[PDB]
């Protein structure tokens, strides 16, 4: 999951969460 948003990890695209833009490093 993106620990900023919450948003399912299969939504991260490009090293960036696709919902609110986090880096890829705030994926758990």
């Amino acid at each position: 999951y993106c620990s900023d948003c919450g948003a399912d990890a299969s939504q991260v695209r490009g090293g960036y969460c696709t919902n609110c833009g986090a880096s890829a490093d705030r994926i758990r």
